[PDB]
């Protein structure tokens, strides 16, 4: 079936955005690791696979409508320090929420509606999941300091 | 520990390789199973994760060496029909075949045989592994011709 | 036991051409795999399998009447493609079989029962297994084409 | 099988060294327990049953090659608070590190590929489990502050 | 993949000498069995099955450099007593392990590090199995004497 | 807790001549299988590991009474054949019988009724464990001579 | 049987003493559950049921001894927050350790064996076990603060 090519090619924007989160989760999950973060580079490690699954979800959709994935990611931004890397990700998710946002209500537009049941499983996932957490584990940050909160990840 | 610099570069060119082949094997596998053909998105599926498990083993060691990895993949080349696609990731196993030969060089002059182990394995898998295999998929179109063999790929 | 010194010579005739057998099977098979034919190499596998097995016997009843093994094969003859490899093999097997059967009447004549049993055990192995195969093989190609032939081979 | 001397002479040079290894494993070890550092004395103790091993592969070796093992161990040096024992074990560590590299290089240049093999496996745990792990001990001193770590030690 | 013509050559080389030690423990071990000495039947068929594996890498490895295998195994050199083959054996294992050293610095030459690793396991077999219990069992014979020795492989 | 220093000095005098005997132990096992002989390479490795918990009970108990362990072992003195390797452990054996005898009056002088304890439960292990077993051994080659011994302990 | 006079008064003495010993870790323990550190209850809880069993011991020995045991517990000493708790723990059980020791070199110059063992025994305990932890978590507060060693005991 040949997709609406206005949802294609924003399905191929999403998907760039979502190889690259992917990535940048690979990358701040081993970090944490390296640090000896244990709880970090857990949770990071299950992100990246979330993300290669939400990646797999667009790819697959595309190919369906007959369109050509975008397979360059986009551009990461790894943080050098455990705050860093926190609000690093917590930015990511943020961008990731506003431009699933944006293509629910184009997905609608163009009543390509089973696109947009994709889109919203993500945009689920995406709010009560990973940016929730990133959120909480800033918050123990200011709560109980820095160092407690290192302490708990190893 | 910190890793002889040069190492260190050059596990990061086989890093951005490593991501380039996962994510080529990513959408070959997938456009396989667009087509109907099960068998060859099962394989290009298991080969995309072991170039997962090739990258991390890589971007690993990079960070244990206290270097920095490179993220961003090389640029991937998808075929467009299956002998093309087949034909594509042989291509691009024999560069990796090369380059992990060069490095294996490289890091023994530099005294790094931990890093040489990790590209030695890598390497086998190389060669007798997906390399074997595809060559093995080319000769076997040549030999049956290339309507038996999508047939025996369902 | 001392045997008959024409039964032992006769057995050490036929026990290098089981030693040569079992490696033209080991050679037939290894380069079936190499082209992906995994069931072609699945059974010479087992028929090189069966031919140690047959030149076990031998060796170890020429031990027994008090004779020498002599442990060197005769010439093997490879073929190149898949027809021509079934032809030699099958080349072979009749030529073992009138081996044998002229071996059963000699054990006969020098009154050896027992090695005219394990020759006859032997017989019939080779026209009933993979002589019979052998021709099955090459009737299949025969009746259906050689590519479809070698697609039912994989 | 007679070895080369020069490196039957260096793999003693190196058993010296792991029964060395072993014992300051051994008492820091029991050091940590001494304090009811739970977690250090664990890992301590199970790193003095990887260097048991490791003298076990390099004293078994040299008699292979028809050597005579040197049971003498080398000096050790303790240290006497949390912080200088993890110190003191990452540079005995890095001088093991040293010694293998080179022991490598040498059974390279007498073609001696097995005792090369042995010290290469011996490299990667140095490198990648003790060392690192030290490194990583180190830094979460670092991070957190010592008060915290031993808390997390406990 | 096409393998360097003198690595290819030279493996062939050693599959002619592993083609042989499988016959010559073919032959001693049944040797050992028609004489009742169960135990070093035992060992020796265990050796010959090893010697079918190591044939088998090296074949292997040959068809997938695109070579052509030579199966004409060497000459053997049987004993005929108990001393005699376990010296044979122990003379055949000592030319292997050179032949295979060489091979080990030829492929490193010629940058061939799977078919380097392949040899590589070959020998630490080659040195650390076979060849050392041929050692311990002709130093039991010293030790003990013949007839002891005798009655204890029963 | 602290101990009383005379009885703290003399704790540390036994744990280098444990760290010792645990040392000698260690390579008479692996010569003894260097050999052939399974059953003394099994034996000694057992006492070995007994003299290593030996070594710790004393280590433990110094630190425990503030005391700082001395680690490093006394001189060995391997023997070169069997018979010398069972009466050099069985030396051994004796020398470390009359230190502990004179470590537990000491003890009992001073009061510390603990440390001789376990002095105790070491000096019957002594007595009634490996060093019975030495003077067996030593009677066994004086009854059926040394070649029927080598033959039991293959 | 009956005993010494001078050992049973002796035994009398020491079982007043662990009647109030298991007192003083019955009011601890429960103290330490009301403020909420669980594992601190859950330790002197279990030195209470200890000392039970210390105190039976003693009972019993008087009477088959035909003493008539004195069952007023000592004055107990509790301290008022965990510093002084532990400190005043660890001041009872150096008292009874002290107290162990004369009574066994009494019961030595008596010549009643029976009872020295059994106050080796729970001598071995005191020191080993109880006495020792005390020192532990005193040296604990000391090197990461009474702050984090608290939250630890929750
Ligand atoms: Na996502
Ligand atoms: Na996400
Ligand atoms: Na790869
Ligand atoms: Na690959
Ligand atoms: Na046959
Ligand atoms: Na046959
Ligand atoms: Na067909
Ligand atoms: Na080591
Ligand atoms: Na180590
Ligand atoms: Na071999
Ligand atoms: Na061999
Ligand atoms: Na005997
Ligand atoms: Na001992
Ligand atoms: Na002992
Ligand atoms: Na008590
Ligand atoms: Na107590
Ligand atoms: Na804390």
């Amino acid at each position: 079936m040949q997709g609406h090519p206005e949802v294609i090619d924003y399905l191929n924007t999403l998907l760039t955005g979502e190889l690259a989160a992917r990535d940048q989760y690979f990358i701040h999950s081993r970090m944490y690791e390296d640090w000896g973060f244990s709880k970090l580079y857990e949770r990071l490690n299950h992100e990246m696979e979330e993300e290669t699954q939400h990646a797999d979800a667009l790819l697959r959709r595309i190919l369906l409508l007959e369109g050509t994935p975008r397979m360059r990611p986009d551009d990461i931004h790894p943080g050098t320090t455990v705050p860093e890397m926190l609000e690093a990700d917590l930015k990511l998710e943020r961008h990731v929420r506003a431009a699933l946002a944006k293509g629910i209500a184009l997905c609608e537009q163009h009543k390509d509606f089973v696109s947009r049941d994709i889109l919203k499983a993500q945009l689920a996932d995406t709010e009560e999941d990973h940016a929730y957490w990133l959120e909480q584990q800033l918050g123990l940050i200011a709560r109980m300091g820095l160092e407690n909160y290192l302490q708990s990840q190893i």
